[PDB]
């Protein structure tokens, strides 16, 4: 190439008129911002390209029940709180469980939680609550539970059936500018492909029409396998694919563990992530760390870092220092 002449000038024009990262090649290591929100999984973190979800942008997390969406949502939230941040939770499902949130790192006490009466409301609240500039993150549990005021009151609206896609489009449009000027990232939980499921692949094509286009990031969270511990069902392994990422190349895979009541294993995430990058060395079942050993079985290894917090932070570091 010299072909690379006009092309690079072009792409400059694309990012010029249409948003920022409108065009890029799968193989890049983009700018890397200073403000991000770690997901709780370094694995996912790196797949997002920027070690956290983007700020001031809308984010769609979708997949089947019992996948890992809320957990992820709740972790992503526990952190906006560590850096002194205010988080809001718009609840249309009435299925949030504090004892679990808290167990993950979420200050439930200071966690704002609305319980909308119509979807048209839920969004109004979520908006004029955003136009504040006080919230760092806001989670909308269930995109489908936001029923229009007309379908819920039996009848009292316009342009009949197929309206809640309008309420979304018309609202998402307002939150866009609202979020792009306040630095509030929002997570929309979308309940219900994931490659490796099979049997068909559902019915009538939307990852939320509007949401599909508004979303800057879109996670495809699917449960890939339920875990064990020679005892029972400790948790399960989750697979997240980033089908959309306007902050860095998309289509990146991220896999991690989630344990009932515990959440995402940072430790277990560090091992499988530190070895693949030569930081950790498996041999004879010993996940030894440069000279000194960690544990016999990966579980016992998960536990080691769990006890040796100091050495675990040193691994998380080296890895994020090797890439981003
Ligand atoms: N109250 C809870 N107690 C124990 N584990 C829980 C609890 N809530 C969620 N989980 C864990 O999260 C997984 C499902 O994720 P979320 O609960 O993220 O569902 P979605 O995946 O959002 O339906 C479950 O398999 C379980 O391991």
């Amino acid at each position: 190439p010299d072909r690379e002449k006009a092309l690079e000038l072009a792409m400059a024009q694309i990012d010029k008129n249409f948003g920022k990262g409108s065009v890029m090649r799968l193989g890049e290591e983009v700018r890397q911002p200073i403000s991000v929100i770690p997901t709780g999984s370094i694995s996912l973190d790196v797949a997002l390209g920027i070690g956290g979800l983007p700020r001031g942008r809308v984010i769609e997390i979708y997949g089947p029940e019992s996948s890992g969406k809320t957990t992820v949502a709740l972790h992503a939230v526990a952190n906006a709180q560590a850096a002194g941040g205010i988080a809001a939770f718009i609840d249309a499902e009435h299925a949030l469980d504090p004892e679990y949130a808290k167990k993950l790192g979420v200050d439930t006490d200071s966690l704002l939680v609305s319980q909308p009466d119509t979807g048209e409301q839920a969004l109004e609240i979520a908006d004029m609550l955003v136009r504040s500039g006080a919230l760092d993150i806001i989670v909308i549990d269930s995109v489908a539970a936001l029923v229009p005021r007309a379908e819920i009151e039996g009848e009292m609206g316009d342009s009949h059936v197929g309206l809640q896609a309008r309420l979304m489009s018309q609202a998402l449009r307002k939150m866009t500018g609202a979020l792009n000027n306040s630095g509030t990232t929002a997570i929309f939980i979308n309940q219900l492909e994931k490659i490796g499921v099979m049997f068909g692949s559902p019915e009538t094509t939307t990852g939320g029409k509007a949401l599909k286009f508004y979303a800057s990031v879109r996670l495809d969270v699917r449960r890939i396998e339920t875990l064990k511990d020679g005892t029972d069902a400790v948790g399960n392994r989750t697979r997240v694919k980033v089908v959309k990422n306007k902050v860095s190349p998309p289509f990146k895979q991220a896999e991690f563990d989630i344990l009932y009541g515990q959440g995402i294993s940072r430790e277990g995430s560090l091992i499988d992530m530190g070895v693949e990058h030569g930081f950790i060395r498996k041999s004879g079942s010993w996940f030894t760390y440069e000279g000194e050993q960690l544990g016999q079985g990966k579980e016992n290894a998960r536990k080691f870092l769990l006890e040796n917090t100091d050495v675990a932070n040193e691994i998380e570091k080296k890895i994020k220092e090797k890439l981003g």
